[PDB]
């Protein structure tokens, strides 16, 4: 079957690790533990296809160098997460030494209600990226599914 390898990258506490979780194993981690560097792996169908996700939630260069996809997560109530997205990808750039790499602008958290980051602004930077922007909330499982399957359909389409 075909593997798809997804690194999830961002700011300390956008959610990477909340997001992959809900993903993999549908629960809602509350706590705030800093990742070092894990590892998930599940046998998933999308669009009639069973898909083998190899999915890298990191720390907020050697690791991340066979990823194929990335999600670049970011907080919707925390400016600085998105004002900051700019150095994870100049950082899969040089990883990758490619400035055509598949990759979703995620805005998670959208469950808060202190929002700063309107959406309108997080789809401007993704549109000069030339790439998706959706809204996720790893609390309520919201967009969580259509944020990961649609960075495997932009691997797709590479
Ligand atoms: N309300 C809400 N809280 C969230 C959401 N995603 C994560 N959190 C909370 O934010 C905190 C940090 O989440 P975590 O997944 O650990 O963030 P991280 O990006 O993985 N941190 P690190 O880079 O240090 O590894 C946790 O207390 C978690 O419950 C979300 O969508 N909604
Ligand atoms: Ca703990
Ligand atoms: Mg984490
Ligand atoms: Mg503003």
């Amino acid at each position: 079957m075909t593997e798809y390898k997804l690194v999830v990258v961002g700011a300390g506490g956008v959610g990477k690790s909340a997001l992959t979780i809900q993903l993999i194993q549908n629960h809602f981690v509350d706590e705030y533990d800093p990742t070092i560097e894990d590892s998930y792996r599940k046998q998933v169908v999308i669009d009639g296809e069973t898909c083998l996700l190899d999915i890298l939630d990191t720390a907020g260069d050697q690791y991340m160098r066979t990823g194929e996809g990335f999600l670049c997560v970011f907080a919707i109530n925390n400016t600085k997460s998105f004002e900051d997205i700019h150095q994870y990808r100049e950082q899969i750039k040089r990883v990758k030494d490619s400035d055509d790499v598949p990759m979703v602008l995620v805005g998670n958290k959208c469950d808060l209600a202190a929002r700063t980051v309107e959406s309108r602004q997080a789809q401007d930077l993704a549109r000069s990226y030339g790439i998706p922007y959706i809204e996720t909330s790893a609390k309520t499982r919201q967009g969580v599914e259509d944020a990961f399957y649609t960075l495997v359909r932009e691997i797709r389409q590479h």
